[PDB]
């Protein structure tokens, strides 16, 4: 079912997968806004016109049914009021919005609050008014089980409607936008579906793309880095944020769904607005908790890679990191049933092997 | 105790009030950036060097001790970069921000959320960036009871700083995230934040000069009294919503005089200029402003009835979307931690000054 979908934050990690699957299982026409920053400016991996080309060029072997398939790229800042409106224009008609675009380091946030809320809600609002100004009714929102936070003060599976505590800025930025693009669904009749990503992680099976571990702050990639570093000729311990939390090995517990399972519960989220007719509206807005509802502490993450990678990862035990929940799993029952969500991976030992088999082939990133 | 007040939305009807109340009895230097979007584009009544000046010519006996004191103002949009950035240079150094811009009608936050998520949290944004920025560390949010909707499922008591907060509408959204967004940033950079929910603002300076025109205001008591002016100088008043969970059916407010609340903004400029180092826990304070004494709808008409003897005649309409059925403050911190000491209590004074002013007011300022 043809549809023109706008890809805020398309070049990111989350983004690209997001990407390559509307390109080899939808019929969908898509265009990819991202301002680089957090690409580092760059965009080989980006599955443009020529990228694709060049891809299928110097490989040899049957030409794949999506060779063909390629993303437009828009290079420049949502919140550029002029870049935005002349993208929606230029290739417009926009059926449907698909906004990932924002800073996302939890720690990062609490320490600077106000570059987290102007980038995550001066964007979000950016383009729910772009959409109002160009006639579009569609979009899927990149939120996070950030907007829980932790139980007001049993850690079990957090279902949608659990109560919104916060613990950091980043979450509340996240909590904002929802209430924004709600408000927005009776007052413009937009429709907009939020999905909770939980800890996002693994790579596609082709294993060129993923998340680096120069300049990431997330656990995985960092752990895999350290191995990377363990590999090259002789502190690289690895860091544990916090021991003494209410969790039963006293580390954080988190929720770790593959990128490709996210991929695949945004075409399902696109298809659903698409279906909305006007007899709906108290359908307009949805959201929807995305994981594998299954739980692993920092402790048993770095277990998992010490037996993925065959390293040993010396750790060490430091401070907690401000802005962190104790327990985050998710209860993805809503999506499955509603969405019709079928993820295809559930342990992490699966998810382990895909993230390394991306990380260990690039040594220096898409660089 | 001299300090700098830069007030953002100081041309409004509520800063209007407190910034003759900074004139009058405080000694702090004054500067209103206002973009006069909700003046009908006109400043005559702000008190600026020439106005002021022409009130002490037409006026007959000695001058008052405040005849001279006025406040300087800038006209621009606060979300306007390049302006704000000007005025906290020009006029530098600020000392305290006092936030009151924001658009503010509830029922048309709900038909047009965006335009108020953009006035009212990007406005606040770019004034704490611009603190950072300019090295200024004490602001005083005008935040509000919208910020409490409807509590979760009883007695109907006066609300409490710390109730839960249920938004009822787009407004009061946009109020809670500038509450949260002041609030990370005293645990972040230092800034000292005092976030003031006033509650149902009325009344008018007793001068008699200033206060709220009914003509475009969206509040019940400007709309009774302009119902009155309209007959002298359907038309029947529309009560929003006869089915509540209130005792006659009707909408129950807090009705605090505008003077009240202007002195609590000079006791929470006071507050936040003695914290200190030691003082980490205190950078951050929400306080609830309003008389602890709730009107229904229909008490209040029956108030303007007596108060301007006029039948006031009415209708019944249906419920305006985005309105909480009560909404009455317990105001035990305020008077407790910054000792407001309010001077009105019932209705019937406050209802006598907005009366004295809009029915020397025909035409507004204008
Ligand atoms: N990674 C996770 O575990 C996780 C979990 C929950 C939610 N999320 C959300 O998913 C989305 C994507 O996350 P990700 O891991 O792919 O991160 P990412 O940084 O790789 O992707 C974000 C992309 O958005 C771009 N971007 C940021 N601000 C922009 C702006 N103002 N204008 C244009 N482009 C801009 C960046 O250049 C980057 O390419 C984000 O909204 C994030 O908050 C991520
Ligand atoms: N009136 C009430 O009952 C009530 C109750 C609770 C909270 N409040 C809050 O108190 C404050 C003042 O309310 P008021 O009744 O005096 O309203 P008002 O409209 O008279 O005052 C607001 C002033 O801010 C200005 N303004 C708006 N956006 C601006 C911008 N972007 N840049 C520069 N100036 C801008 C307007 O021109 C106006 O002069 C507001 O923040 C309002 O939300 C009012
Ligand atoms: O070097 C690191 C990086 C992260 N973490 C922890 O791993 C969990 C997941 O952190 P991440 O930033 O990867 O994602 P988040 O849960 O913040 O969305 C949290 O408890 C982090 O404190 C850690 O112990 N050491
Ligand atoms: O013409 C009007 C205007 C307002 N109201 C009601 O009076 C109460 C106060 O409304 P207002 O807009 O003056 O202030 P608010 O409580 O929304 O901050 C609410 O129940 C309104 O629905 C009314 O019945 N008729």
């Amino acid at each position: 079912s043809h549809m023109r979908v706008l890809v805020c934050g398309g070049a990111g990690y989350i983004g690209s997968h997001f990407v390559r699957a509307l390109l080899r299982d939808t019929n969908h026409s898509v265009v990819i806004v991202d301002s680089l920053v957090g690409t580092h400016g760059k965009s080989d991996h980006v599955e443009t016109r020529e990228n694709v080309a060049r891809k299928l060029q110097q490989s040899d072997g049957p030409k794949p049914p999506w060779a063909d398939r390629y993303a437009a790229l828009e290079v420049g800042d949502v919140r550029n009021e002029d870049f935005l409106n002349g993208v929606f224009t230029r290739h417009g008609p926009i059926d449907a919005v698909v906004h990932m675009c924002a800073f996302l380091a939890v720690g990062e946030s609490v320490r600077d609050p106000l570059k987290y809320y102007d980038n995550n809600v001066v964007g979000i609002l950016r383009l729910l008014q772009a959409m109002l100004l160009h006639k579009c009714d569609k979009i899927i929102f990149s939120s996070s089980a950030a907007i829980f936070g932790n139980p007001t003060m049993n850690a079990e599976p957090i279902d949608i409607n659990a109560k919104k505590s916060p613990e950091s800025p980043y979450g509340e930025s996240k909590l904002i936008a929802e209430r924004m693009i709600r408000d927005c669904a009776e007052a413009y009749g937009i429709k907009g579906i939020c999905l909770r990503y939980f800890n996002a992680c693994g790579a596609h099976e082709d294993g060129d793309i993923g998340e680096h571990y120069q300049g990431s702050t997330h656990l995985i990639p960092i752990i895999l880095g350290r191995v990377m570093s363990d590999i090259a000729p002789d502190d690289k311990r690895m860091p544990i944020f916090g021991t003494d939390y209410p969790t039963p090995d006293g580390t954080c517990v988190r929720d770790y769904v593959h990128v490709c399972d996210l991929a695949s519960a945004h075409i399902l989220a696109l298809d659903y607005v698409e279906k909305l007719g006007p007899n709906d509206k108290s359908k307009y807005f949805s959201v929807f908790n995305l994981g594998t509802s299954r739980g692993y502490s920092v402790r048993e993450v770095i277990e998992v890679a010490r037996k993925t990678t065959g390293h040993p990862i010396p750790v060490r035990e430091c401070g907690r990191r401000e802005g962190d929940p104790a327990y985050l799993v998710a209860a993805s029952d809503k999506a499955r049933e509603v969405l019709g969500w079928k993820p295809k991976y559930d342990t992490l030992e699966a998810i382990m092997e895909t993230s390394w088999k991306f990380q260990r082939t690039h040594p220096n990133g898409y660089a």
